[PDB]
């Protein structure tokens, strides 16, 4: 609980109201209840800003003529509302001190303030930094090294030689340093290459759920600083990530993919390895990128949803349009 | 447990001929079917090569009975006979019996009746677990978490903490619900995390298959209705609602605060986008783009299918160039007429 | 782990140019290696960069070896001779070693000679597990599954119940094999569970990389070659077959009753359709859309790339509109046609 007056000075907001207003927590307009700040970003729910019952609306100044109630007033409301919310976080943390069904190498190296969940297992060599949590359930594999102040919920799994920064989020799930999927051929044998480069993890890095990282082949898989990765992601061995980009769901990257700053890829895209994308590209949602990427900008791909009716004469003819193309260069050719 | 033939076809609803004292001990396919084994006919082609089937018994439909060559169950609908008998018969073990040593379970947690918890799993503080609920090994429960009654877990489930589990569900393992979901908030070029203190819930008898991802809300709730059956290796993000007895297959990812209606099948494979709804009744084929909202029921398709590269290599580039493609049969319309 | 040069020259079936009395201690790059890392040349265009390489040995060909700055190993396949040498000075450590005293093994688990088993891995009744098999940290193994000698399980593997494994397979952690397949029937608009009570068969020498899935067949099984080899992210839908030596890259989603033949290689993040076979010798590049059979062996292909947005948005309208371009098309052809 915080009173209204000192949230606004933390968030370096105006307020337009009675600062002795105490928050308890953060709600959406429609579930928010006395107690409750909340926050508004699009001018439609204006107008009904008498039926928010939030002690507090977030909002900017063209808002606050609409107010029904305390206002803290500021440029960015959804920026603000990430600061406020991180204010009035009521997450719990993935473990608390050292459990006793732990299962922690004697070489391990544990800073101050290192809490491990029930039945993690630290290997040999392991280095946790200070304040590092590590959840109920997970694996950190040998000489790995997890800088201060990260967090691994539980059941994740870190594989051998890998490096994480300071501040990073792991969820549930996630699989980091995994083999890359390496192999000669030996007349039509495959041959297991292995894989003995690492992921080098930087700071400030939040990864998904169920996502995994491979392992570089010889040097290594790097995720920069900043990075945010969604669930379901497969990141292959010996791509670079720049700082700042994020990834969403689902998203498949093939081996030795480089990846600037500041871009942005959509959910469930699919890119292609042994090559680069500049910075500041974005690539919407299901994008198919098989090319380099050389200028910042949107890019997409896909034919988006029709009723099946209609699809299955668009596929037909998408099928046959080097016929369509034929003939209409024989028609030219005629007239 | 083996069963007799009369109990078998009286528990099914089904009309015997044949002998009743025959004991069956478990279900097979056609093929595969040995001596004390059931099986069911759905295809009426495979009435000729009933002779070669070495089950104990069929079920197979009024329209069958002169072919058959073994005892016989007379159903309306031998495929949900097949479906009730399999459940009669199922040889498939409870993922866990007992409350193991192993597991670590904090004392504030409440357990009903006749609780099974795996070896090795993790119960935080506040969990309630109702009567015959099954945690597999290796599981976690956050905290504060509840699981309807008659639900299970098999191993190596995450649970995050606050969710809302209903009866009677079934989730297999490498699933994950109540994780985080992608929201973050930018400022000057960098992320800044907005907690999501949101939940999950998940309704009654939902399957949810394997190394699925379930994100829970950032402020409101991620909502799974009753009877959803969801695939492997799905993702739901925060603040998505599916609704009753919608059908999801597997690698199907859906971007945050998207609202899929009742009575719904979404293809596998298929990409659906955020921040839209998808009324009742909708079919999506797999691999469907849903880029945006889909308002009427029906069903819906997406998608260029396969062709040999060499023929793939023409279509892909005249596609990317049918701009031109379309100016030049304009300008020959102009010219020809 | 170092051995001599001449040693691993030996080994390696290699000519060696150099001093054979040289110690290596591992691989490396060829932009990273150091003195005592042995690296390797692939492409020729790097013979004027070797004089930059700190490497104490470089593999290649005979036609590289006038341009060697180093001590030289001469093979006619030095990709190959990399993945050999890269075994032998192999520094991946085992998932597990000896058997942990937190791990929870059922009495009647069966296992074989130097099993090594991790830390709070569990082991149900009935288990076998061959001659040097590996279990990672948290495994789960279900009840009377069969692992055969020499394969490894990483961490936080989960193996459902009736499995049968293979010998010298190695699975990535967070892989999920024998779940239920997704099977129901309909009574009246309710959903009914099929109990899967399939297995799933993985042959020898098999490969299987980190989040994938594999379900249990509904009454048959589900069937993984010898030699078979699976990235990330896979899903394998009950009752699908899968021949021998066929490669299946990361994100590959398969549904129910799929047969693959052998030495096929599907590319990542493609999505093949059930109840069809597809033949031996088959290539489906990144991406494919299989909705049907694939009756002949050779490289299939489909999808539209990447361009820029506002390029797509055109693109994008003709395409859904197609048909309205094949009417005006028709219409002009009998035009010409003087009709
Ligand atoms: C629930 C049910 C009993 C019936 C059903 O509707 C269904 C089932 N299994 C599926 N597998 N795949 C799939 C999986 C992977 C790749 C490609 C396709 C579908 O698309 C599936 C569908 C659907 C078809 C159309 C919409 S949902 C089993
Ligand atoms: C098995 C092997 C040694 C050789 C191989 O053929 C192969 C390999 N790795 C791949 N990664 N991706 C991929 C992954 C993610 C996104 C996009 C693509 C492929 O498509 C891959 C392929 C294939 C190419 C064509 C058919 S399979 C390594
Ligand atoms: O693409 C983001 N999500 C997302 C996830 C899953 C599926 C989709 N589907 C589509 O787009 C889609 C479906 C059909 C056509 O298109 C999108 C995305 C990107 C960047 C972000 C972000 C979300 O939130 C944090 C800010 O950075
Ligand atoms: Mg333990
Ligand atoms: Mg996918």
């Amino acid at each position: 609980s915080i009173r209204l007056a000192d949230l606004a000075q933390q968030l370096d907001a105006e307020l337009h109201g009675d600062g002795d207003i105490v928050i308890t927590g953060v709600a959406s307009m429609q579930s928010a209840q006395t107690g409750h700040i909340t926050f508004m970003v699009n001018p439609k729910y204006r107008e009904h800003l008498g039926l928010c019952q939030a002690s507090a609306v977030v909002m900017t100044q063209d808002d606050l003529p609409f107010a029904k109630s305390a206002a803290l007033v500021v440029k960015n409301p959804y920026l603000t509302y990430a600061r406020m919310a991180q204010i009035l976080d009521t997450t719990p943390q993935p473990a608390q001190n050292i459990a006793p069904s732990a299962v922690i190498d004697a070489t391990a190296k544990l800073g101050n303030n290192v809490s491990i969940g029930a039945n993690a297992v630290i290997e040999s060599g392991v280095e946790l930094g200070d304040n590092v949590i590590i959840g109920a359930g997970c694996f950190v594999g040998k000489n790995s090294k997890i800088g201060a102040g990260s967090r691994l919920w539980a059941n994740v799994t870190i594989y051998h030689e890998i490096q994480i920064g300071q501040n990073c989020l792991i969820q549930s799930g996630t699989v980091v340093g995994a083999d890359g999927f390496g192999y000669a051929n030996d007349r039509g044998n495959w041959v297991k290459i292995p894989q003995i480069g690492r992921v080098i993890i930087g700071d400030r890095v939040e990864i998904g759920a169920c996502t995994t990282i491979d392992r570089g082949a010889l040097d290594d898989t790097i995720i920069g600083n900043g990075v945010i990765i969604d669930n379901q992601c497969q990141i292959a061995h010996n791509v670079v990530i720049g700082d700042n980009t994020a990834v969403a769901g689902g998203v498949i990257m093939a081996g030795s993919l480089k990846i600037g700053r500041y871009c942005m890829i959509g959910g469930a895209s699919v890119i292609n390895g042994h090559m680069e994308i500049c910075d500041k590209v974005t690539v919407t949602g299901m994008g198919m990128v098989m090319r380099p990427i050389t200028e910042p900008g949107v890019y997409s791909s896909g034919i988006p949803l029709q009723p099946n009716k209609v699809w299955r004469k668009t596929a037909a003819l998408v099928m046959n349009i080097d016929d369509m193309s034929k003939r209409l260069k024989s028609l030219e050719r005629k007239v």
